[PDB]
DNA sequence: CACCCGGTCACGTGGCCTACA
DNA sequence: GTGTAGGCCACGTGACCGGGT
């Protein structure tokens, strides 16, 4: 029953993204931006980016060490 | 012909690629000394979210939740 | 020095949506 | 309706560590 241990693949990799998937879907929702409208606003925090990186800068800027 | 209409997007794809790793350490550095090693070239993203997501806790709480 | 190793990084593909002319 | 160039996002490869036994 041919089933190779060669398994340096599908199961490793997504692992990683699929981690950064949760972090960014924080300041995204939590980062007041600029995600457009049509139908059921459903796009995406590369339309955020945009906006996010902002409040950051003006909130470490301005107290944070 | 469908000549290039997708193969120009090859490069301009690297553009918000570089977006993604530019607008990363560029914004992803204000907050908390890392130091992740360099060299003449350097890995470098994941945990500067995961940091920044408990400052982002601290400065987001803000107000004063 | 020896390689089997996870780890992570990018960069190059498609596909899925959306507006405009 | 009637296709353009464009938006993003999801997966792949293949560099390249660091590191064990």
């Amino acid at each position: 029953m041919d089933e190779k241990r060669r398994a340096q693949h599908n199961e490793v990799e997504r692992r990683r993204r699929d981690k950064i998937n949760n972090w960014i879907v924080q300041l995204s929702k939590i980062i007041p931006d600029s995600s457009m409208e049509s139908t059921k606003s459903g796009q995406s925090k590369g339309g955020i980016l945009s906006k996010a990186s902002d409040y950051i800068q003006e909130l470490r800027q301005s107290n944070h060490r």
